[PDB]
C-alpha cells in the first residue's frame, strides 16, 4: 500500500498476529513505564490508522514513534527499526 504514511504504514509491515502482540507489548510498556494509559479495549479493537492516531493523540508524535520502535525491536521487528534509522539518518 504506496497509499499510507507515518506510523500507520510502519504498523501495516505487521501481520495479523504481530499486530495484536504489538498491542499487548504496547500496554505492558505503557505500563511498565507508567505513562496515562490508553483503556485495554480501545488498543485490542484497534485499526493499524486508529491505533496509529491514538499513539499520536495520547503521547505526540515523537514519543508515539519513540515508544513503537521500542516494541518493533522487542518482537524481533529489527529490520523495521534499522529501516527508520537508514532513512531518518540519510543512509
Ligand atoms: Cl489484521
Amino acid at each position: 500500500f504506496f497509499s499510507d504514511f507515518g506510523l500507520m504504514w510502519y504498523l501495516e509491515e505487521l501481520k495479523k498476529e504481530e499486530f495484536r502482540k504489538f498491542k499487548e507489548h504496547l500496554k505492558q510498556m505503557t505500563l511498565q513505564l507508567e505513562l496515562k494509559q490508553i483503556p485495554w479495549t480501545e488498543v485490542k479493537k484497534a485499526s493499524r490508522e486508529e491505533l496509529a492516531n491514538l499513539l499520536i493523540k495520547h503521547y505526540e508524535e515523537q514519543q508515539a514513534w519513540n515508544i513503537t520502535l521500542r516494541i518493533f525491536q522487542k518482537m524481533d521487528r529489527k529490520d523495521l527499526c534499522m529501516k527508520v534509522m537508514r532513512e531518518r539518518t540519510g543512509y
